[PDB]
């Protein structure tokens, strides 16, 4: 079998450690929480501020992995972060992902794949997408990372 | 002022830095979700396993969050941890929390503002919870941690 690694991790123990046939979602932009630290008082007369932007960034964090998966995508490979609120909805929808992927490998895989990097969640649409053979997660003797056949030749 | 301090700083950015006129949930259970490791063909026919075992972990920790807010506690002090998920959804009820709170310190905290440790978030009520005049975050420094005022004397 033949292809390329890349040392990342799936980053939710719950996600598949094998992806056959897959829809590969190459990301440049944050899956995360915008975490505001606190400021009441000198934060407006409404306390619930800070309560409800958080509650505005659940909603719409949770709507961006619905928007990916609602592209076909059963993979995620993003140059930014993951939010454990994220991690915990990619595994809900099934998704392999791995965060704060090399600039390098994030271009290996754009011309291997044929997958384009998208830096607004929104902004994309099934043809973003890469294809692959074989996305898993493998072990390399201590650490585990993720391999990727399919797409690259033959 | 007088009063005790709790080497643990609040879990989330967003929490209140000052909890005046505070009702302490001690707790020794905890606030998180499973994270299955995946194991799926040897996971049932139904794949969806994973994925919605995640969905019940998700609503239940939610619910557990929802059941300390309606008892009246604005504070919480957890002998176990806290999730990531767990610090979202307190910090979106305007709880200050603290977690893996040292056995020691769990039980001066006990004898000192009348709280009672609570292992199941199930059984609990609002006559289980500490008073305290003034529970807020203090910087020692390098670090951060949370003070405690109130129910011991005077």
């Amino acid at each position: 079998m033949n292809g390329i690694i890349v040392d990342k991790e799936k980053v939710h123990p719950g996600m598949p450690d094998v992806v056959k046939d897959a829809k590969i979602a190459l990301l440049d932009a944050p899956l995360e929480i915008k975490k505001p630290e606190f400021d009441t008082n000198l934060r407006i007369e409404d306390p619930s501020m800070i309560q409800k932007f958080l509650a505005q960034e659940e909603n719409m964090l949770r709507e961006m992995v619905d928007k990916i998966k609602s592209v076909g995508a059963n993979v995620v490979i993003t140059q930014k972060g993951i939010d454990d609120m994220a991690q915990h909805y990619l595994s809900r929808a099934g998704i392999y992902a791995v965060r704060r992927v090399k600039k390098s490998d994030m271009d290996k895989l754009a011309k291997a794949t044929g997958a384009s990097i998208v830096s607004t969640i929104d902004e994309i649409s099934s043809s973003d997408l890469g294809t692959a053979e074989r996305v898993e997660q493998v072990k390399v003797g201590e650490d585990y990372m993720t391999f990727v056949t399919g797409s690259k030749n033959h």
